[PDB]
C-alpha cells in the first residue's frame, strides 16, 4: 500500500487557532480566529500539498494557482472529518480551541452555512467513511478546481487526477460500483459549500474594516486575487455527476 503509506505519512497534524476561549463570543473575534486559523492551515496545506505524489510533476505556476483555487474544499472537507472523529458531527471542530456550538455558528453569522458543512460532516457517518478513504478522497479534491480556459500544463494536470481517482477507485476494491458512485457524490457536494465560504469570505474581506475583523497577509492576498476568479467564472470546480 504505497500509494496509502504516504498519504498517511504526509497528513497534516493538530493546528490550534489560537483563540482567546475566555473572551465573550462575537463576530469579531469568531472570525478574526477563524481568518488565523485558515493562515495557520494553509501553511501546512502547502508543504502537504507539495508531498503528495506526482504533485512536483506540474508547472510550478500550476502548483499554487491549484493550492489557491482548492484550499476551501479542501479545508471544509478536513474540518467535516475532524468534527467526525472527534465529536460525531455535533459540533464543528474547526481546531481543539475553536469548536463551534449552535451559538457560535449563529454570532459568526454564517449558520446557513455551518449547517451545511455539518451536514457533510454527518454524512461521513452515515457512509461510514474510512480513514483511508478520506484520505484519497481528500488528496482528489486537491485536483477539483482550475481555470475554465485551462492551466500552464494542463496535460500534467489531467494525468495527475486521473491517476488520484484510480487510487481512491483502487482502495474501494455491484457493490464498489454503488460506493464509488457514494464517494464521488459526496466529493461534489464539497463544491457547493465552498463556494458559499468564497462569496462569504470575498464580502467579508471588502467590508473588513466597518466590522472589524481582521486578515492574515497570506488570506488577503488570495482572497482578493484568486477568490474573485473563481466568482466571477474564470476558476470553476470539477463535478463528477452533473449538477
Ligand atoms: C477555512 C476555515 C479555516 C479552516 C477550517 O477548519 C475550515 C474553515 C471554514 C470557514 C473559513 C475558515 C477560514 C476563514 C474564513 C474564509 C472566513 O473569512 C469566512 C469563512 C472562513
Amino acid at each position: 500500500p504505497i500509494f496509502l503509506n504516504v498519504l498517511e505519512a504526509i497528513e497534516p497534524g493538530v493546528v490550534c487557532a489560537g483563540h482567546d476561549n475566555n473572551q465573550p463570543d462575537s463576530f469579531a473575534a469568531l472570525l478574526s480566529s477563524l481568518n488565523e486559523l485558515g493562515e495557520r492551515q494553509l501553511v501546512h496545506v502547502v508543504k502537504w500539498a507539495k508531498a503528495l505524489p506526482g504533485f512536483r510533476n506540474l508547472h510550478v505556476d500550476d502548483q499554487m494557482a491549484v493550492i489557491q483555487y482548492s484550499w476551501m474544499g479542501l479545508m471544509v472537507f478536513a474540518m467535516g472529518w475532524r468534527s467526525f472523529t472527534n465529536v460525531n458531527s455535533r459540533m464543528l471542530y474547526f481546531a481543539p480551541d475553536l469548536v463551534f456550538n449552535e451559538y457560535r455558528m449563529h454570532k459568526s453569522r454564517m449558520y446557513s452555512q455551518c449547517v451545511r458543512m455539518r451536514h457533510l460532516s454527518q454524512e461521513f457517518g452515515w457512509l461510514q467513511i474510512t480513514p483511508q478513504e478520506f484520505l484519497c478522497m481528500k488528496a482528489l479534491l486537491l485536483f477539483s478546481i482550475i481555470p475554465v480556459d485551462g492551466l500552464k500544463n494542463q496535460k500534467f494536470f489531467d494525468e495527475l487526477r486521473m491517476n488520484y481517482i484510480k487510487e481512491l477507485d483502487r482502495i474501494i476494491a455491484t457493490s464498489c460500483s454503488r460506493r464509488f458512485y457514494q464517494l464521488t457524490k459526496l466529493l461534489d457536494s464539497v463544491q457547493p459549500i465552498a463556494r458559499e465560504l468564497h462569496q462569504f469570505t470575498f464580502d467579508l474581506l471588502i467590508k473588513s474594516h466597518m466590522v472589524s475583523v481582521d486578515f492574515p497577509e497570506m488570506m488577503a492576498e488570495i482572497i482578493s486575487v484568486q477568490v474573485p476568479k473563481i466568482l466571477s467564472g474564470k476558476v470553476k470546480p470539477i463535478y463528477f455527476h452533473t449538477q
